[PDB]
């Protein structure tokens, strides 16, 4: 019927302690021509049975491994829901990863990593669905231009001076058809001053930030009310699970946004900048970070190489 499901992480444990660990890896087989996909869904089943987990709402993220580079490359991000799993959803948490596609192929090795702080952890089991058809472009690469994104607080500071490039050039394969950018932002803190409604930076605070592209402000992504209220996984109680983060709820994957390139800019180097909404930290109610991860994608029916990003 066009799809194959390939099992990967099953009954893995991330949790903290002495012989435990954060961060789980394994390596899978995806099957190798990937010529033919048009989607590919991972979905992320959080196994939390009688309250046996870290109950908290913590950060997590898949990468896939860049066989030749060995760098990590995070694919997908989510916030766990409070107290309970995913069961709620019978096929979990799902992100579209097809844009990974060029890096699921093969023997390909896969992390995921929970912050949690408690030996009872996180267990999951993530599997994933390839769709086969005819997508408009035949070969994809992806390589990161940025990723601070290890955990919520080794995001980028906010409020207060730091020295993270969030500048890049891009160059772009002369044989790129079309090529885009995807990002995947969140925010931590309840840092003051606040926003009306006693909303603090960066969890609570809702900003609109930019990414310049050859210094000209292009792409807006406005990190507001989600609707946590109305989750599927509404059996999260007596978690604070129902009121609006900026841009992500508990219990929900981080939202993948997507900002596609205007083709004059293939066979040319770019310049990127990722532009945070100006605001101060005053100091009175501790610190906000943005952990952000983003990606270029360029697309052709020729061959194609990766996009090449380097400092300024």
């Amino acid at each position: 019927d066009n799809t194959v499901n390939i099992k990967t992480f099953d009954k893995v444990k991330n949790a903290f302690g002495d012989g435990l660990s954060q961060s789980a890896e394994g390596t899978f087989t995806f099957p190798a021509d990937v010529t033919a996909v048009k989607t590919i869904k991972m979905f992320i089943k959080n196994e939390c049975p009688n309250k046996t987990c870290d109950e908290w709402d913590r950060y997590a993220n898949v990468y896939v491994k860049n066989k030749t580079t060995g760098e990590w490359y995070e694919i997908g991000r989510f916030i766990t829901p409070y107290w309970v799993g995913t069961e709620k959803l019978p096929r979990g948490l799902e992100i579209d990863v097809t844009d990974f596609k060029s890096l699921l192929s093969g023997n390909t090795e896969l992390k995921i990593y929970t912050e949690t702080w408690l030996a009872k952890g996180r267990e999951y089991s993530v599997d994933f669905d390839i769709v086969y058809g005819t997508p408009d472009y035949k070969y994809s690469a992806v390589v990161p231009v940025v990723q601070y994104n290890k955990s919520s607080i080794d995001g980028v500071p906010y409020g207060k001076a730091h020295t993270l490039a969030l500048k890049k050039n891009i160059q772009l394969p002369t044989n790129t058809e079309k090529a885009y950018l995807r990002t995947t932002i969140s925010g931590w803190g309840h840092a003051k001053p606040y926003d009306a409604g006693s909303r603090g930076c960066a969890e609570w605070c809702f900003r609109t930030h930019t990414i310049a592209i050859n210094n000209s402000n292009t792409f807006q992504h406005q990190l507001g009310a989600l609707g946590c209220s109305a989750n599927p996984i509404n059996n999260q109680s007596p978690g604070n699970w129902t009121p609006d983060r900026a841009g992500w709820c508990p219990g929900m994957a981080v939202p993948t946004r997507i900002d596609v390139l205007n083709n004059s800019l293939i066979g040319s180097t770019f310049s990127y900048e990722y532009k945070f909404q100006n605001w101060t930290n005053n100091g009175t109610n501790g610190d906000a970070f943005y952990a952000i991860s983003s990606f270029v994608i360029a697309k052709s029916n020729t061959p194609i190489s990766a996009p090449v990003v380097t400092n300024l």
